[PDB]
C-alpha cells in the first residue's frame, strides 16, 4: 500500500536528480489516482517518472524523473490530460542540485 521503508538518513531530501512541481489535478476524483494516470502515459510513452506526490487537496502533484531524456520528455509531455486535465508543470525551488553555486 504505503511503506516508504526509508532507511534513517538525510540525503538531499530527494529521490531523483530531475523534479519538478505539475498542477491541473482532476479535484473531482483522487490526486494518487492523477499520478498513476501520469506513471501510466509515461510508462506507455517510454519515460521514467521516479516519484510523483501529491500539492493540495488535490490542486497539483510533484513528479521527479530519471534522466534528462525523461524531463525533456516531460516537457513536451504538456499534451497530457491526466482523468482529463492536461496536468501542467512547473520549476519550484532548488532548479539545481547537480553541482551547486
Amino acid at each position: 500500500g504505503s511503506h516508504m521503508l526509508e532507511d534513517p538518513v538525510e540525503g538531499s531530501e530527494s529521490t531523483t536528480p530531475f523534479n519538478l512541481f505539475i498542477g491541473n489535478l482532476n479535484p473531482n476524483k483522487s490526486v494518487a489516482e492523477l499520478k498513476v494516470a501520469i506513471s501510466e502515459l509515461f510508462a506507455k510513452n517510454d519515460l521514467a517518472v521516479v516519484d510523483v506526490r501529491t500539492g493540495t487537496n488535490r490542486k497539483f502533484g510533484y513528479v521527479d524523473f530519471e534522466s534528462a531524456e525523461d524531463l525533456e520528455k516531460a516537457l513536451e509531455l504538456t499534451g497530457l490530460k491526466v482523468f482529463g486535465n492536461e496536468i501542467k508543470l512547473e520549476k519550484p525551488k532548488g532548479r539545481d542540485g547537480t553541482r551547486g553555486c
